[PDB]
């Protein structure tokens, strides 16, 4: 059975603890994630100032698509970086236009407005990103923790970054990989 | 007020969310968190591939002293190699000795063990690395999530990572500070 793929765009100003928890509990489950910088493959300091190194750019992890998933961390930074780029537009488009998921997290979701993806999903985001996201009317907002409308995939903050991740995972490889990966984790 | 310190020691093999978590929520604290490489300066590779670069060597961040935490995250790879360092070694001896805190997760407390720090307390380890702490019975197992004996603060898993970080920030700088961070994370 081929290894699903994940694409995991990592702007400046990222959250990182929703960079990394959804990398790292996608690896458990067996998933090829690529961390691709949007930038290049520099670097890229995040929004509490944690560095994390890519392991390909953007630009040359875009021709290595499709991905099962393209991630979208949030921090308002690193949302807006995500929100300005033509690349992730062209990403974001192609991936819903092949009925591939999408999942962004806490002002990641903010990034699907400004690229016009997924216009008339329930969605939710970090309470301090709901007006940004709501400007326009272009979804319904949602409450969850996690909320999934078809391929559109979303979650609130870093609190919520397991459950987000986990989420990912079982939308790809199923509810007993899912559970599989999230025993040993300790969570509550 | 001073800023309280914390030095965070990041080792190859170090398990990226238990090192990425308690350094946001100690940051969003106002703790300055140095992340110290073991090995120099250079990036580090964590258990599931996640690369970080350090802001310093624990060579130099070891002449920048006393902190008011140190901080060992887990991974085993990681925890064995913070167990066999000398720098760590010293470090923690000094920590101990001058009545500061030390916090350790999932399999980091075997760096304890390893150091000969904080024989007789009670504490809590992965379930995966119990018998590697308790191996002559210098320590007193606990269950809990968070566990906390004297200066010695232990935990279990990348799950209990936002309890432990808000444990250590509580612990620093008082219970509504560690409040006042937790809100905006979207925590269950």
């Amino acid at each position: 059975m081929a290894s699903k793929r994940a694409l995991v765009i990592l702007a400046k100003g990222a959250q990182e603890m929703e960079t990394v928890i959804p990398v790292d509990v996608m690896r458990r489950a067996g998933i090829k994630v690529t961390v691709a910088g949007l930038a290049g493959k520099d670097p890229v300091q995040c929004s509490r100032d944690v560095v994390i190194c890519p392991d390909a750019s953007l630009e040359d992890a875009k021709k290595e698509g499709p991905y099962d998933v393209v991630v979208l961390p949030g921090g308002n930074l690193g949302a807006q970086n995500l929100s300005e780029s033509a690349a992730v537009k062209e990403i974001l488009k192609e991936q819903e236009n092949r009925k591939g998921l999408i999942a962004a997290i806490c002002a990641g979701p903010t990034a699907l407005l400004a690229h016009e993806i997924g216009f008339g999903s329930k969605v939710t985001t970090h309470p301090l990103a709901k007006d940004k996201m709501m400007n326009g009317g272009h979804y319904t907002y949602s409450e969850n923790r996690v909320e999934k409308d078809g391929l559109i995939l979303t979650s609130r903050g870093p609190g919520t970054s397991f459950e987000f991740a986990l989420a990912i995972v079982e939308a790809l490889n199923g509810k007993e990989v899912a559970a599989q990966v999230k025993a040993p984790l300790v969570l509550k």
